[PDB]
């Protein structure tokens, strides 16, 4: 099974299990009364594959190492990028940043810091009757945020005790390289989106592939099928730092 | 359902009932104290959504998420009724209608929106109670928590103040039920109470209105609630400049 | 004469969605088709619930037919957006006007379309016209005063060049759709038609009435858009 | 909800088993002399008359008497302890024995909060140090929200008003205290409150015209006395 | 109600009239002087009418709500600053090291001075174990800002629970306003006590016989031992 | 171990053979494939003590562990810039892409060069996940002071935290001064452990018999596999 | 006392049963080996009391041991820090410490920047700094460095308590002379071997105790100090 020593984007979202090629649902639109709308989520597949030598790998304990440290790791890093930046066209999921709501750049005044913009965004999330539960950042941006002062020796956030992923103002932070530099995504992901797992990550070996029989190598493939549903896109705010 | 904030239900005291009306004595303070005979009727609060048929009928795990999503909105409807629901009809006669106007003479020159909240925290004492909660529109709470004087100093600490909703040791309740520019502060724990007749329940109807045609499905979530106001002069409602 | 459902291929399915490959001629592309719902409802008197045979006679004679008439307008003129399903005219190839002769009549444009259907290596199998256009096609005669192919005695059915015509009010006036539907498109039925009676629906309770509903769930895949050609004769 | 400290919490507590209580009072003047005094256990009563249909539910009436009626009894016991004329069935309150504020100490540009400082100083003239203060909510609100030419608060702010503490000394804002009148003094040393009977409740249906009008009367009764051992340790005053 | 000066110091029972100890003296090496502490007596007397005392629980109310309370409040003020003249005890503020005036800075706040004193305690090879403040000065300190809305220390309730920099604080009216006292009390002093508080009624003192009065005396015997006067810094808020 | 080493910054893996064959994908800045083999090789660190130390027993063991597992510093010098030919394995600096000097400027300092290198890591379709450089260079970068800017007083907290641009920094004497190395080490390269470290004491080694001394030797074996050398970039300031 | 961290806590412990230990010192060029020997030395602290304190029995035996062990600990800390190693002395960490590289300093450096440069300079021995040793006054003046901008280098006066500098433990002690600091990886560079624990002996005749009815209480311990890599220890003085 997979697993990383860090909070992942799918941990922020709600988890469900589905047994169909698609599922329909209702999207709550709020005007800043709520008007409902019909939506559908299609179960799409994310895969990661690597080429490998034949004999050393099917006759050694270097296979568990090879799929654990390359395949599951890459597959996780790929689903994390899909859930956050998917397009929704073809085999692409529709990511949080695709449906997210534009940050309102009228909430920031002269002299604002990054903490002020984070506060403005945690606000703008509240305009959906939902409470912000998670933040998604770039590791560079998260490092800059965790370590800044307040025109005084005092020390907002916790720096190198809270910078270690950890939390910020009570909300979990996911610092991920999938997130562009200078871009933040705040929201109540707990009750604004949901990932439905059709099939768990499965691994398979292809001896026969695109001229693999004559090249003396295998292809190892790890794949998983899931869908992403966005109940209230107004609960997600995607913004850019100054 | 609360989602890491206090609900207007949390400011009031709570109890159980077993009838549709039980009535009580209202302490009418004059600005000694007189008494009134008042009756509180058990009204019904309902939140409904018209979804499709395909969304609902599925495995038990696929039916629970919408049930929780609906129990969530029921709580917001309950707050909307508790805060400002007029007496006429099946509404609940909420606090803002029973509250007392805000004495505008208290204002000093050069005040800010927080100064008016301080004045309203005072005025609650004229009922012989103490303020135990503010109710603000999220816009107003946000605009207050990030205020500053001529000097580069925040009144309420930092932007961390907007989160962890509290003003001078008094819980702040930011809710969409409160209209922009209107504030409501008072000793809720002693000036009001909520009597619960029935808990939340969910029902599904295919034949409602025209749902049988166009294959719709109305999901309804109901609770039964009465609101007893024991001292209207403890709750103060006002508007911002 | 029959239904657009009879022109297309038919399959069964057991899923909410449908994945397939659209062979744009031969390349390939992945396409999806979600199952949608089509319903037809009729107002009736309370007296049908008794005398069960009358209810069955009404249902099979007149209810199962209106549902097909209603799904014609969806299978033909759809969008695929929302609760609609993609229609033959939406996934269609514009009729080539270069095939037009100097003074060819409306019965020759259809022959040109029938030939154009073959440019996808698939032979045409059906025509779809508007009732008024079909009416005018069978009665335009000529200057001499003879029906070009008509004549009351010399008429078989809604047929033209040996292909079914299927006139439907769903088709707009001025538009025609010629295609080899039997091997280029396929309707996948999620479940067969179901009938349900409601007495509470709207004010049926007070007014002593009934609503009979007939529902069906289906999608449709368009493997070869090039086989279906949509034209608009001047 | 115990969101504030009462006058009783400001005083020494004591229990008794007699209907009168005699003590001695120190008479320190501007050494000490001892004069014998006595205090008679008085009765404090608070009553509310409710419709006769409020007893149909035992738990709800029980709750009302438990947490809504006793509060009124205590809050009027405050009004008796703080200021009682002594004559009749009114126990002798802190305002009856309190010493007058020495107006000589007032300066020209004397702020309203400085007079409390002068009173705290005058409390030291009885070889006691001032305990918490008692004053009206309006005056406490004005004191804690003083503003200079600019908007900066001098020594209070609404955080002070909600905390009921100035200069480390507890503050009791009560409606019983009149507006403009303040009372400082070493209440823990000077005076004490003696309890005879814990509060009791009584329901009467025939009281007054409660029979022809559908209502009851609920009565809460308490027995206590107030013993002042050093009136010079308590100071009245009025703002100007 | 709160921790007292007796709680900051180190306890211990004596069964004699006086005891000798060694004072460790530090230069601003460690020398040793010879000192003695004599068991002194602290008493508080309240005289009340003899009538009800002898048949009621009114006696208990005098004993603990009127006498033990005053005796504790007077013991705490004797421990802080006595004089050693007669029955006076030796006071912490009498035996204390003057706060270094030169240690201050231009913009130092009322907490920077406490930091300076917490340092100065370390010139005796010990560390601060507590602070003794006037309630007014503690109320003022606990509500200080930092050139920003941010509050140093904590909130007004319980005055931040009477703890600054992690060190318990004793707010007492005995401490003069504007004077502070830090130091390693638990290690630099001891409160050797001979006899616990006892209560006695006279019925004969002075002219109580003719005037119909009792007198109730509550008294205790204890000594205070000082080991390092350099581990106790007494200073003034400038 | 107050910092994370290069091993903690690559992929970890286990092998039970004296050599392993792997497919290295090569990127044209299309992706092609090459067959490659990595040979398990021994890393060894020795220190010579004096005799009669075996009687120290429990404390000797403490010396044996603490001051030997020394070997970790030599293994990383092998992993980073091993010559590749001989009895030493192929290092990260051996198969690494030369820094693109066209990304520089006139006044660019030294952290901007690392930013440019991180940018150039993306041409492999990977992303930088670490930086390796000299402790002197890291000290100069972290404590860099500019009179005009607000970055004055340096970053002693940054220097002690070992984090730059949000990525880990590895200051080691293994890497020569003036040279830097960035890249997606967690994807491109993997360390395959064959056998764990063992300790061997020799009395006859060289002159140990004459000179009344011992030789303690700690040795382990392992291989290094590089899947995408284009991910790694090595340059000089 | 346990309200502060002692120098013995920065180094490594270990027991020895002999009066001499042989070890190998690792010289690093900025690695060769030397062979050195550590001799078990004796550290003794004595307090001069009166004879009347003896008559109180537990008030002396059960209360003065607390202060006596404290004094012994402080004296041991001082000797470990700056013992000269000549004539029954320990080998002071300041004696083997490497001189601070003054060239590391820039223009505009405060006293904490020099400590940062010293924290760097330890790395040239392939070790990482484990602790700092300062004078209490120097630590006070560092933790309260009111920057010219008008902001504290550290959090505030809170910094002085809970002695920590950039995650490194700071040991303030009167043993370190004012103006002198020592950074290093003490948990690896050196260690302390304990031969026998502290023991207490009482003398009535030492010097003129008999004449002046005094007493001398002497607590003594025996230990050796072994340095393995002096380059890991950097000693310097503040400008």
């Amino acid at each position: 099974m997979p697993g990383l020593r860090r909070l992942t984007i799918r941990d922020l979202l709600a988890q469900g299990r589905t047994s169909s090629n698609a599922l329909e649902y209702v999207r709550e639109e709020v005007f800043t009364d709520i008007t409902f709308s019909k939506q559908t989520a299609n179960v799409k597949t994310i895969a990661h594959w690597v080429q490998a030598s034949r004999q050393v790998m099917d006759d050694a304990p270097m296979l568990q190492s090879y799929i654990n440290n390359r395949l599951m790791y890459g597959l996780a890093l790929k689903e994390e990028g899909q859930l956050l930046n998917g397009d929704g066209t073809g085999d692409n999921l529709e990511g949080l940043n695709k449906v997210a709501t534009a940050y309102d750049t009228s909430l920031n005044a002269t002299g604002d810091t990054r903490a002020d913009i984070i506060a403005h965004a945690i606000y703008q999330v509240t305009e959906s009757e939902f409470s912000a539960s998670g933040i998604v950042l770039n590791p560079r941006d998260w490092h800059n945020i965790a370590l800044l002062k307040d025109n005084e020796g005092r020390y907002i956030f916790g720096g190198p005790q809270a910078f270690t992923s950890n939390i910020m103002w009570g909300l979990p932070v996911v610092p991920t390289k999938a997130q562009a530099a200078g871009t933040f995504t705040v929201g109540g992901f707990d009750m604004a989106s949901q990932v439905w797992d059709r099939m768990d990550a499965t691994v398979e070996v292809s001896r026969e592939d695109r001229d693999n029989f004559v090249k003396n190598m295998l292809t190892i493939l790890c794949e998983e099928r899931l869908a992403l549903a966005h109940y209230r896109p107004t609960a997600i705010i995607k913004g850019t730092f100054s």
